[PDB]
């Protein structure tokens, strides 16, 4: 109840902070100005965004709050956007690092600043498109209460948001990552390779936190929906899952300074 208002808040103010600072130290250092620190910085609008408006919104829906269908559904169906964005940007991550690896000296001339901010627009206007499914169709509306049962379909949840617009995209990156190591292994000048590996182990560890705290929530759903004759999950697990789904976004603020010397000298410089 008041606990999970608690924090939920909690949770959305660190995201906001941490990612605020990450996105101020990519903008005032030069050095941090590379192509895959605009994937990072497309991430970290994406976490901003779930600070500032996903968590209020699932507070909402907590509380029942009535409003139109149209509405209801934006509320509901807003989370479904960032994590499809954030899922786009550590592809695109991924895809950045075995270029840079595999192909180090064609790094340069195939991944360009004009490509990267082009592919990062092209991510977040079909994200928006994937997220925003229910609302122009695939809804199970019939002013409508809001409860995430009723009107969105667990069907396009279970199928459409989580089988192919993530569990593939997060397979693809899984194998890209363990082709980027093999090819790593391969490769071993030495001081040059060590630094992307080391880049590489730091997109890999945000890469599976992100798995490590949205999968319990979508296995949670695909329970509920591929066994109805089970009891529906437990609402204080329910609670718990979204609190989880919603915590990685403060995660890798502090993944970056743990791990990137550049993003800790730069964050102690701005605070
Ligand atoms: C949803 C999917 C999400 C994405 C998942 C990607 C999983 C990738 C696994 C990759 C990984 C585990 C550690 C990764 C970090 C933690 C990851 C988990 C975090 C959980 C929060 C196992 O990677 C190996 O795993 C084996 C199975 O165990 C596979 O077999 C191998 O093919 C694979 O390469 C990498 O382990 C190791 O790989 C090697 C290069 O190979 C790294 O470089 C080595 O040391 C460098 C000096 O330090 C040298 O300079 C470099 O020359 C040398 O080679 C190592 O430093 C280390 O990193
Ligand atoms: N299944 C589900 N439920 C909810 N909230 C409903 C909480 C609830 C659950 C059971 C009940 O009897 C009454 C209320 N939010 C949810 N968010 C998500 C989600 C976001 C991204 C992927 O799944 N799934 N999801």
């Amino acid at each position: 109840s008041s606990v999970y208002i608690t924090v939920e808040l909690a949770i959305a103010v660190l995201a906001i902070l941490g990612n605020v600072l990450v996105c101020w130290a990519v903008w005032l250092n030069s050095n941090l100005q590379n192509v895959t620190n605009y994937f990072v910085v497309s991430l970290a609008a994406a976490d901003i965004l779930v600070g500032v408006l996903a968590i209020p919104f699932a507070i909402t829906i907590s509380t029942g709050f009535c409003a139109a269908c149209h509405g209801c559904l934006f509320i509901a169906c807003f989370v479904l956007v960032l994590a499809q964005s954030s899922i786009f940007s550590l592809l695109a991550i991924a895809i950045d690092r075995y270029i840079a690896i595999a192909i180090p000296l064609r790094y340069n001339g195939l991944v360009t600043g004009t490509r990267a901010a082009g592919i990062i627009a092209i991510c977040w206007v079909l994200s928006f498109a994937i997220g925003l499914t229910p609302m122009l169709g695939w809804n199970n509306c019939g002013q409508v209460a809001c409860l995430f049962e009723d009107v969105v379909p667990m069907n396009y949840m279970v199928y459409f948001n989580f089988f192919a617009c993530v569990l593939v995209p997060l397979l693809l990156m899984l194998g890209v990552y363990l082709r980027i190591f093999a090819a790593a292994r391969r490769q071993l000048a030495r001081s040059t390779l060590q630094k992307e590996v080391h880049a590489a182990k730091s997109a890999a560890i945000i890469a599976g936190l992100f798995a490590l705290c949205w999968l319990p929530l979508h296995i949670i759903n695909c329970f509920t929906f591929f066994c109805p004759d089970c009891s529906h999950a437990p609402l204080w697990l329910m609670y718990l899952a979204i609190v989880l789904a919603h915590t990685n976004s403060v995660v890798n603020p502090f993944i970056y300074a743990y791990r990137i010397r550049e993003f800790r000298q730069t964050f102690r410089k701005i605070i």
